[PDB]
């Protein structure tokens, strides 16, 4: 499926977190490290969104609305995929892998354990890189914003990406004719973790 190939080649290069080595470890350092990593990931996510077919043909407002509603889900799906080959550890970056102790010290134990629940499920499903890049595009298109202008166009985008997933799964996993549906059913947990994380992100006043 062409869309998948396209998403695969438009996939952004790895970003380093570069935690400040002179700063003592604390919950503030973790939050600062993560706060700066996401900022840079966000800039790249925008450049990546423009590669999704049909996306840059939406109005500017509609483009913002989607990103503004899906940014956290996308950042979270990334750390999750980077962590599939690990155990009880989240790889925010190659130079910033958080274990349970660091999560506790960061006051993110509950949140990270929820991100680990997502990872646990995808490991079980043997989530391929192709499904990762597509699910990420879908999460953006299906972000459920309230301020979309052209609802038809956004639903259109949703459909072309959904079709790519369905098509990919139809040819790569003939052994499971319901894989695509299983993949779509992992989205609720993603939405759930994302909204809870966004909540925390505001309680902390990050901005
Ligand atoms: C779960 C870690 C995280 C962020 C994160 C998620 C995925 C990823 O790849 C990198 C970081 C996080 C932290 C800050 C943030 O704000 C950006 C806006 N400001 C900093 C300009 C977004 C996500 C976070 C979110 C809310 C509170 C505390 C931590």
């Amino acid at each position: 499926n062409k869309i998948v190939s396209h998403l695969l080649v438009a996939e952004p290069e790895k970003i380093y977190a570069m935690p400040d080595p002179t700063v003592p470890d604390s919950d503030i350092k973790a939050l600062t490290t993560l706060c700066d990593l996401a900022d840079r990931e966000l800039v790249v996510i925008i450049g990546w969104a423009k590669h999704i077919p049909g996306f840059s043909t939406l109005s500017l407002a509609d483009q913002m609305s989607l990103l503004q509603s899906a940014w956290m889900e996308i950042l979270i799906l990334g750390v999750v995929y980077r962590s599939l080959s690990f155990e009880d550890e989240l790889v925010y970056a190659d130079d910033y892998i958080m274990d349970e102790d660091q999560s506790k010290l960061a006051g993110l134990l509950d949140l990270n354990n929820a991100i680990l629940q997502l990872v646990k499920k995808y490991k079980s499903m043997k989530l391929e890189k192709e499904e990762f890049v597509t699910l990420k595009a879908i999460a953006l298109a299906n972000s459920d914003s309230m301020h979309i202008e052209d609802v038809e166009a956004v639903q259109k985008l949703q459909d072309v990406l959904h079709e790519a997933l369905q098509d990919y799964e139809a040819g790569q996993h003939m052994e499971d004719p319901r894989r695509a549906g299983k993949m779509l059913m992992t989205l609720p947990l993603l939405r759930q973790t994302s909204t809870k994380a966004v909540q925390h992100f505001y309680n902390i006043k990050l901005e």
